[PDB]
C-alpha cells in the first residue's frame, strides 16, 4: 500500500547481479547523453572533460506491483536494482557520479537511471577553434553483455539539444547526434551494441 | 527512557530507502546555503571553487517520540535515517563534506542536517573583479522527486549573509539572495522545485 | 580474564552511535594540538597545510572492566567505540589520517585518541616571513552536541610547543596558546563550545 | 535453471579468499594487455600514465554448471569470486578501474575479467621522441603466490599490438611482446612466475 | 586439511582487534624496509615520494598447524589477522599501498605481510645532488602498543641495498643502515620501541 512495501517487495524479487531477459531475450536499454557541460578541452592531447546526463531506461517485470490504491512510481537506491554495466569505450577517467545514485521505478517495472556524470574522453578535439567545430565522438555500451542479453538504442527529445547546456561554458554545441552500432569483435563469437554519440561543439569569440 | 533507546526507537522505525511522505503529502524540506569561504575564482572558464554550510530542515514524524521523561534532541548518523535527494545542478565537482555526518533529530521528528561541503561550481564569474562584483546563480533540488513528493523552500529569515563568512578569503560577499522555482520540463508531467541562491561577491578592492 | 575477554565485553556495552553521558552532565573532551610539521604556506590565499596530533581524550564508563587479574589497558579500533564529532571550524579539506584508527582504553574507561592528521585551513598568514610570524588560528568543537552534552577543554601541561616539531620544515613555531570558548549562535538557544589554538609561526631565516 | 539459480549457486559455492587448485596443481593464469592510450610520459622522470585492458583468464571447475538446456555463460561482480592477486611489479600508482567490475563464468568454470585500468609505471621513456621509439617494460605476477600455486603465461593471441590503441593519442606502438619469466627471489626457496609486456612506443611526427 | 580447512581454523582463532601476545610478553615484529623506487625529491621543502616494501613479519602460535599431509603455508586476507599498528613517524602522506592486502601465513604460525607502499615523508633532503648525497631517515613503530606488548626489530639481513631499486629513478641508493631505538616519552610511562632506517641516496650523473 505505502512505499515501505513496494521497496521491501522489490528487495524481495529484485536480484541486482541477475540480468532480467524476458522469455531468451535482450533487455532492450534506452541510451540518450544530455550534454550539461565541456569543462576542459586540449587539441595537444586529444582529450575533453565534460558534463552530461546518462539517461539510461529498460524495463524489469520483477519490479513490477499494482499502482491500484498504490503510489505509481517510487525513487529505489540503484544497490537493489539490476542496473547495466554501461562503460564508455573511449574514457580515460572513472565516471565521476554527481547525483544521488537513485533509480525511478513505474509500477509496470519501468526503471529510469539519469546520473549526471563528469568524465574525460580521448576523442577528435581537431577544429574545436573553427566555425565547423570539433567533433568528439563517445561511444557507450555493455561491458559484459553480447546483444542477444543487452540491446542499447538512442532515443531523444523533440527539444533543443543545448536546452539544458551552461551558457558559462567556453564551449557551445552546434550538433548532438546519437547512431547505433552492432559489432562483432575477435575476442568473442556474439556481437556487442554501442551508442556513438557526435558531439559537434566550438569555442565562442 | 534515555539516549540509546531514542537511538534504538530510530533504528527500528527509519526507513533510510523510503520517503516518509504520510497520506501522499509533501516532505517539506527547508534549504539554505551559508557561504563560509571562496577559495578559487576563473573569470575564463567561469568557475568557482566555495564552502558553505547546506543547512537542510525536514520532518519525519515517524522518528518522532515523548520527551517528557527523556532527552528533547539526539544526534545520529544520517546512515539511519531517510535525506532528500537534493543535487547542485550546476555543480562540476562531487560533495566534499568536511563534517562528521551526523543530524540533529528532535522529539518531534524535526531533522536538522548541516553539512559544511566544498564544492565547484559553473557560474557567472563576470564583472568579479569591479566593484559591483559577480553574481553567482546555484540551483538545488530533489533529482528524482517532484513537487507532490519534495517540496523545497528557502529559510529567509533576517541575517548577515557574510555572518559566518571568513574574513581570510580574498573575496567578500555583498548580498545572498534565496529564490523557490517551481518549473515543468518535458521529461515528465509534474513540476519538480529548486532553489536558486544568487551569490554577489567580488575580489577584495 | 584476558585481551579477547576485554574487547568482547567492549563490543556489547560501547553504542559508537550513542553519546556516554553520565547523569544530565557533559562528556567532557579534552582537545589539545601538538603539531608536527607545516608543509605548505600561502600567504596570498591564507591558506596552512599541518600535520599535527589531535590529542584527543573523554571517559566512556560503558566500557570500563575490572583489572585485578586482567591487562589494565587495550588497543580498540574507533568503530567500536563512541567518538565526538569534533570539526576544525575553519579547515578547508577532509582531515587526512596518516596513523591507524585505534584508540587506547583504560580500565576506569579513560579513552586516548590521538590520531596525527594532516589537514589545509583558512587562517590568517600574513606576517609569516617577518621575525613576528603569522598567528594562524584554528577551531576545534563538536559539529551537532551542544555544551550540555559535550564540553571541550585544553589540555595545557605547559611542554615544549616545538617538542614534536620537525626541524626539517621550512618553518618554525614561536609559541601555542589555547584557550576555550562558549559561544551562543543564530541558530539555536543552547551554547556550543571550541578550542582556539593560535599557531605564531614564520620562515626560518638566512 | 534461471540464470539466478547458476548465479546463487556460483557465489553459494565459491570461495573469494581460497585458491581454487586442483589435484596440487597451479591455478593457471593467463595475463594480456590490450594498450588503449598512453595519456602522460615524462623522459626526465621516466614515468609514464597507460589506459589498458588487463585480460585475467583461469578455471574454477567448482563453479561448473550442467548449461545442456541453460545458458552457458553469466556475468558476476568479481567481489563473489576469488580473482588472482596480481600486481604490475613497476607499477608507482594503485589501479584505477575504469569498467564495471564483473567477470564473464562459462560453463564449464572458465573466469574472463578483463577490467579496463588507468596506471603510472616506472620504465625505460629514453628514445620516445626518436624514430626507435621507447621501450616500456611492464612486470605482472602474483604477489602472494608461488609457481606451484599460480603459473602465469601471456595468452597464445599474438594479435595486432596497436589494434585497439586510440588514433587520438600523441603516441603510436609500433610493437608489443609478452615473454613469460620464472625467477628464484633471496626470501623465498620457491620460483615467482611473471609476465613482462615490452612496449616500443614513440610520438607522432 | 585442504586451503579452506587451514582458513577456517584462522577466522575462529585469530582475532583482528586483539594482539596475540602470550603471558605478559610482547609479539616480536620484524620491520625492514626494501627500497623500489625514489620518485620525487623536493631539496627546499625537505620532502621525498618513495616506494618500498615494509616487510613485517611476526609469530601467532594459536594459528599453527600439522602441515606432514597439508599446505605448509596459506595466503590470507589482512582483515582475517591481526597485524600490527605500524605507523612511519615522518610520514605526511596517507600509506598508498599498490598491492593486494595478502598475508603469508606458515603451519608453524609465522605470519608475513609485505606491502609495497608508495608515500611521502618530512625528512634530510640536503646534499642530494652531490658524491656524500642526502640521508633521509623514516622511523616505524606502533603507533599505540608499548615495548611489553610489540617489541620491533630490523630484519638479519640487508642482502643487498639496490637489489631490486629502479634502474629507471633519476636517483640511486649508496647505503641503507637499520638500527632499533627504545624510548620513554613524556605522554606515558612505558617505552616505545621504533626502527629507523636511514636512506643514503643521491641524483645520477
Ligand atoms: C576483451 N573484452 C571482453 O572479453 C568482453 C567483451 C569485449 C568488448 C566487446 C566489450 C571489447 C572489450 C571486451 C570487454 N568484455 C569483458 C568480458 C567480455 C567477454 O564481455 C572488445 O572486445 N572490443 C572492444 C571492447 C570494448 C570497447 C571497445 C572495443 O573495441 C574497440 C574500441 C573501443 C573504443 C576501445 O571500444
Ligand atoms: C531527466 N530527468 C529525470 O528523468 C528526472 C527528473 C529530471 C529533472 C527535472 C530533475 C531534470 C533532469 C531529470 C533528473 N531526474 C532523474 C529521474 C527523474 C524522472 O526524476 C530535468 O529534466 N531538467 C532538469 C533536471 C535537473 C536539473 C536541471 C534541469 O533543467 C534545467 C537546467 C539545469 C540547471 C541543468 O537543472
Ligand atoms: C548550523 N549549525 C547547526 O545547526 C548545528 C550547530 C551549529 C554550530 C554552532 C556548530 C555552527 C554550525 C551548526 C552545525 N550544527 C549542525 C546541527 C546543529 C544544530 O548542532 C553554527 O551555528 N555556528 C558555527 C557553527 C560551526 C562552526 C562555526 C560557527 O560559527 C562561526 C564561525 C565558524 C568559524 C565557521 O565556526
Ligand atoms: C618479499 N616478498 C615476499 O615475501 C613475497 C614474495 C615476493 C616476490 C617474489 C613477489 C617479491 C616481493 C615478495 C612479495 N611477497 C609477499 C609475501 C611473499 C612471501 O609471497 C620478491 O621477493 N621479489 C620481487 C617481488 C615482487 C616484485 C618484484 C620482485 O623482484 C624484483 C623486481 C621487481 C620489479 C621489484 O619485482
Ligand atoms: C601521544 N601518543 C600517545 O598517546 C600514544 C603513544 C605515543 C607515541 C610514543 C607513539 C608518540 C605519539 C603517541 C601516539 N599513541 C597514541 C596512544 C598512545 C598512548 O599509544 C609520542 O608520544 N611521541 C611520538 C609518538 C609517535 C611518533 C613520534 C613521537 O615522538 C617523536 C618524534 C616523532 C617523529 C614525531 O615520532
Ligand atoms: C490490482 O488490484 C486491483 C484492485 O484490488 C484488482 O482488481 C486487480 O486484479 C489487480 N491486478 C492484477 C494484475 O491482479
Ligand atoms: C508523554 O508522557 C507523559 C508522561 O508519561 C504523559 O503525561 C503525556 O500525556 C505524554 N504526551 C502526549 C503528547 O501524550
Ligand atoms: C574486582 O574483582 C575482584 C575479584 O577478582 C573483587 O574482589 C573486586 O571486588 C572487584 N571489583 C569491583 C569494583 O567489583
Ligand atoms: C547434463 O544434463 C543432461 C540433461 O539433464 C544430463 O542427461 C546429463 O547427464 C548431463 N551431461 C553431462 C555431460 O554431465
Ligand atoms: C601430523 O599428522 C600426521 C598424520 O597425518 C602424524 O603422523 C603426525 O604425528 C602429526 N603431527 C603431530 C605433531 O601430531
Amino acid at each position: 500500500a505505502d512505499r515501505a512495501d513496494i521497496l521491501y517487495n522489490i528487495r524481495q524479487t529484485s536480484r541486482p547481479d541477475v540480468i532480467p531477459t524476458q522469455r531468451d531475450r535482450p533487455v532492450a536499454v534506452s541510451v540518450s547523453l544530455k550534454f550539461i557541460n565541456i569543462l576542459e578541452v586540449n587539441e595537444i592531447t586529444n582529450e575533453v572533460d565534460v558534463v552530461f546526463w546518462q539517461q539510461t531506461t529498460w524495463s524489469d517485470r520483477t519490479l513490477a506491483w499494482n499502482s491500484s490504491h498504490s503510489p505509481d512510481q517510487v525513487s529505489v537506491p540503484i544497490s537493489s536494482l539490476w542496473v547495466p554495466d554501461l562503460a564508455a569505450y573511449n574514457a580515460i577517467s572513472k565516471p565521476e557520479v554527481l547525483t544521488p545514485q537513485l533509480a525511478r521505478v513505474v509500477s509496470d517495472g519501468e526503471v529510469l537511471y539519469m546520473p549526471s556524470i563528469r568524465q574525460r574522453f580521448s576523442c577528435d578535439v581537431s577544429g574545436v577553434d573553427t566555425e565547423s567545430g570539433a567533433t568528439c565522438r563517445i561511444k557507450i555500451g555493455s561491458w559484459t553483455h553480447h546483444s542477444r542479453e543487452i540491446s542499447v538504442d538512442p532515443t531523444t527529445e523533440n527539444s533543443d539539444d543545448s536546452e539544458y547546456f551552461s551558457q558559462y561554458s567556453r564551449f557551445e554545441i552546434l550538433d548532438v547526434t546519437q547512431k547505433k552500432n552492432s559489432v562483432t569483435y575477435s575476442c568473442c563469437p556474439e556481437a556487442y551494441e554501442d551508442v556513438e554519440v557526435s558531439l559537434n561543439f566550438r569555442k565562442k569569440g
